[PDB]
């Protein structure tokens, strides 16, 4: 069993913390709490292998450059999630690639875009563009729906398959 570390990205609002509650005890939280430093250490069974994921909900406020900067170097599998609701997390994006792409020193990762909140009514971003940003990173586009469940299987199955692509 292989530890895979990850670590979630994203604007403050987007509920990471409720992405990873409702995937390892599937459980939905409607209440917001400001996260540090935890591990959601939970096994998974991908293509008939069993992993260990180690996923890290990193803190969403800009008051830890020094560790963010630290370990960033050991993000294995970054969980970069957007929302609909706020348009300015499609901006965000780019922020996080250049952060990301200066600590990883390398052009190529295997990373997916994924859109969550799809059970709102406001949609600010549409698939068109969405998977057009994401083709310019070279990267898939899937669309998820914690609320209701949807999508979430689809997109951790083939996140995997491009991470052992990219290793082996
Ligand atoms: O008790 C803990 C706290 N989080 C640690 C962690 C580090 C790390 C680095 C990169 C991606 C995910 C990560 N998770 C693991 N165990």
């Amino acid at each position: 069993m292989t530890e895979y570390k990850l670590v979630v990205v994203g604007a403050v609002g987007v509920g990471k913390s409720a992405l990873t509650i409702q995937l390892i005890q599937n459980h939905f939280v409607d209440e917001y709490d400001p996260t540090i430093e935890d591990s959601y250490r939970k096994q998974v069974v991908i293509d008939g292998e069993t992993c260990l994921l180690d996923i890290l909900d990193t803190a969403g406020q800009e008051e830890y450059s020094a560790m963010r900067d630290q370990y960033m170097r050991t993000g294995e599998g970054f969980l970069c999630v957007f929302a609909i609701n706020n348009t300015k997390s499609f901006e965000d994006i780019h922020h996080y690639r250049e952060q990301i792409k200066r600590v990883k020193d390398s052009e190529d990762v295997p990373m997916v875009l994924v859109g969550n909140k799809s059970d709102l009514p406001s949609r600010t971003v549409d698939t068109k563009q969405a998977q057009d940003l994401a083709r310019s990173y070279g990267i898939p586009f899937i669309e998820t729906s914690a609320k209701t469940r949807q999508g979430v299987d689809d997109a951790f199955y083939t996140l995997v398959r491009e991470i052992r692509k990219h290793k082996e």
